[PDB]
């Protein structure tokens, strides 16, 4: 028995704004609560979506886009359910970072969690044995937090079983992001990621931008891309947004680049740029000295930058930048 319980219904017709009151005795709060934002919009039988934001809480994409859908959406709009959770990882949202000042805990690492762990466990054993059940697709907005940049793309994962990823490329292809991704997430273990795919259910997962912001169009990329995977999914109307996209895939480590020392991030290619094998992609300066010669990091596989080391330090094991090909 999880002890989170929320304050609104989860089955009945309406909209309902309420929350998931998540018990948390704490110095500052004896009998306090974490009490996670959440709406449930219902209407008649049909599908159940399940709506999550700032898995990581400095990536804000999603947290906009259903905060939108949880104030502007009608009951009468929808045909099922919609369960909407702007923000995730609610303590890690509400102090800013990836991960929650309570626990030190990463949400997408933490499944499947228990019901007597930490805050964060708390909130994945919730959603792996309450809430995910419940839902027939999920929607995990991600972005590229305040170390990483992304171009805005939503992907899937070539999983073993080959139904349910046909279900996952046919909601990516419905969320039409300008890039359209398979990603390399080996390294699965412990992912919400892991534990919609294993249930057989429909995944929806994204890397809208990053910085830890979101701008006008990374935000509109989020809403056009949730409205598109609901009316795909059956529990909105209306006639779907179909712009280009560019499909890319992820098939080898060498995709990726790591740095191995600290200092001064200088980037040589921009985001969506192409670039060919060998090709330079960020030059690092010394932090401590001047007229150094930088430390140079080349492209071992030809494609597009996909993703770059955001902030201006760069630390030894960092991600200096990700090629996805063609
Ligand atoms: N490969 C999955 C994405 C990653 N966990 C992130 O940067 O959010
Ligand atoms: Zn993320």
């Amino acid at each position: 028995k999880n002890p989170i319980s929320p304050t609104i219904p989860l089955d009945r017709d309406g909209v309902f704004h309420g929350f998931l009151k998540l018990p948390h005795s704490r110095d500052d709060s004896a009998w306090g609560s974490v009490m996670i934002p959440l709406t449930v919009i219902k209407n008649g039988a049909g599908p159940t979506a399940l709506l999550t934001g700032a898995n990581h809480g400095d990536e804000y994409e999603g947290p906009v886009a259903l905060h939108e859908l949880a104030a502007t959406t009608s009951a009468e709009d929808v045909t099922g359910r919609l369960i909407i959770v702007p923000a995730f990882n609610y303590p890690a949202f509400r102090a800013g970072s990836r991960t929650s000042p309570i626990d030190r805990g990463n949400l997408n690492r933490s499944f499947p969690g228990r019901p007597d762990g930490t805050v964060t466990e708390k909130i994945a054993d919730y959603f792996q044995r309450t809430l995910l059940p419940m839902a027939d697709l999920a929607v995990d907005f991600h972005s590229g937090g305040k170390t990483l940049d992304f171009v805005p793309f939503a992907a899937a994962h070539i999983l073993e079983d080959k139904a349910t990823q046909a279900a996952c490329f046919a909601a990516m292809k419905a969320f039409n992001a300008p890039y359209s991704v398979e990603l390399l997430e080996i390294d699965s273990a412990g992912m919400y990621d892991t534990a919609v795919e294993e249930m057989g259910k429909v995944l929806v997962t994204t890397e809208l931008g990053g910085g830890g912001s979101s701008s006008a169009r990374s935000n509109a990329i989020a809403k056009k891309g949730l409205r598109n995977v609901l009316i795909h999914a059956g529990i909105l109307k209306g006639e779907m947004q179909l712009d280009e996209t560019v499909n890319l895939t992820m098939p080898d480590d060498d995709c990726f680049v790591f740095s191995e020392g600290d200092g001064l991030f200088e980037m040589m290619i921009d985001l969506g740029a192409p670039v060919a094998k060998g090709d330079l992609l960020a030059r690092v300066w010394p932090l401590d000295r001047t007229g150094q010669p930088p430390v140079e990091y080349r492209a071992r596989r030809a494609g597009l930058v996909i993703s770059r080391h955001f902030p201006g330090l760069i630390k030894s094991g960092d991600c200096v930048a990700v090629v996805g090909v063609t």
